[PDB]
């Protein structure tokens, strides 16, 4: 039996995000971006980090690779709103899409069973990798299903030796987000459950 902690974390790791493609810049704050995605509805983006707080100006067209914070609504004239963080990327795309090596452990034991992640952006936000490494996680190997999965965590390993990692025992700080990176520079990617 897990604790309601442990609960909030399994429904934010398993409620879905959204993906949309090409959307266009309408405004950019400090940290607050307002996106017109192509089905016509407008995403209220935040960027808590001062860390990590995208340029992208009027006009200019981003990737979106997110979670919404609160349910979406309609404004009386009948627009659809998301309300989302993080997650702004460029378009840049890769010649063929990579596989990331994701390797497992669990309680100290290498999992045999093999899930690589694949992608064909150049570039993804430090928070989106957060969540496709824990939903991989939850869903294939029991991260927050039960008492003795609920710890450990992830680390990125790049080319140039840098390194990130996040704590499975709490949610992603997006309030220390650092940039978006490049995938194709990252050497391994692990994760460890305790």
């Amino acid at each position: 039996s897990t604790n309601d902690n442990i609960k909030d974390l399994l429904d934010w790791y398993s409620s879905g995000s959204d993906t949309f493609t090409n959307s266009e810049v309408l405004d950019n704050s400090l940290g607050s971006m307002r996106i017109k995605n192509t089905d016509g509805s407008i995403s209220l983006i935040i960027f808590p980090s001062p860390y990590y707080s995208p340029a992208f100006t009027k006009g200019e067209k981003v990737d979106l690779n997110t979670k919404r914070t609160k349910k979406s609504q309609h404004t009386s004239e009948g627009t659809y709103i998301h309300f989302q963080i993080s997650g702004v990327t460029n378009t840049e795309k890769l010649p063929t899409p990579i596989e990331l090596p994701l390797k497992v452990k669990v309680h100290g034991k290498d999992s045999p069973l093999k899930y690589w992640p694949k992608f064909d952006k150049k570039q993804l936000a430090i928070s989106t990798l957060d969540f496709e490494i824990r939903h991989a996680l939850t869903q294939i190997h029991g991260l927050y299903r039960s008492s003795d999965k609920t710890g450990g965590y992830w680390k990125i390993t790049m080319n140039d030796g840098s390194t990130y990692q996040s704590d499975l025992s709490k949610k992603f700080e997006y309030n220390t987000e650092k940039p978006p990176i490049n995938i194709d520079e990252i050497k391994t990617i692990e994760a460890e459950i305790n």
